[PDB]
């Protein structure tokens, strides 16, 4: 689809069973979704953004459906405002910039 | 131009006399830009983002000429680590996302 910036680009995903509602972001290099259940084994981690820093679960190889699309790849579940998805996964579903 | 997320889609600005780099920044509803010298008027604001809030300086009506494109609009000055070209400006120059 092609989505214009009036509004924030949000998508509906479904990952662990899971509806949700994420930011498509590509100033985010990394994928980090607001605390949930989700199978398996992690690692910590700890990122950064404006403010500072937050420690999160690396969970590695996770099945997302973004629109539609499924990608699979490196999620991090940590305690963030908004669900984003960032070009770790953007590129997988061949998201690109225009203007 | 067509800007593909392997990479972060930095771009050149031109934003009062001064060369720099910025982030095109879907995930950013505002504009916010490293320390430098703006004249002007500014109000204090506090913006939010992952790690915290931090407090930034609200100047508005810049001219910022993003890769040759020109837009006016509120930029903010503060202490992101990378300069943030967010949906403020985005719509002005008429960024779209595509997949
Ligand atoms: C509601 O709050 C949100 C909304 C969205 C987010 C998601 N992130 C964005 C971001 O911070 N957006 C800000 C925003 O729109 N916030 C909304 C907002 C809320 C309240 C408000 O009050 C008036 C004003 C506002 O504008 C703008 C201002 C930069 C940007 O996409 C933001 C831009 C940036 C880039 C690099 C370094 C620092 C900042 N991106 C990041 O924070 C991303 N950071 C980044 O990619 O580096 C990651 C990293 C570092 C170290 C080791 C491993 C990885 C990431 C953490 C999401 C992956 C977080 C919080």
């Amino acid at each position: 689809p092609q989505i214009t910036l009036w509004q924030r680009p949000l998508v509906t995903i479904k990952i662990g069973g899971q509806l949700k509602e994420a930011l498509l972001d590509t100033g985010a290099d990394d994928t980090v979704l607001e605390e949930m259940n989700l199978p398996g084994r992690w690692k910590p981690k700890m990122i950064g953004g404006i403010g500072g820093f937050i420690k999160v679960r690396q969970y590695d190889q996770i099945l997302i459906e973004i629109c539609g699309h499924k990608a699979i790849g490196t999620v991090l579940v940590g305690p963030t405002p908004v669900n984003i998805i960032g070009r770790n996964l953007l590129t997988q579903i061949g998201c690109t910039l225009n203007f």
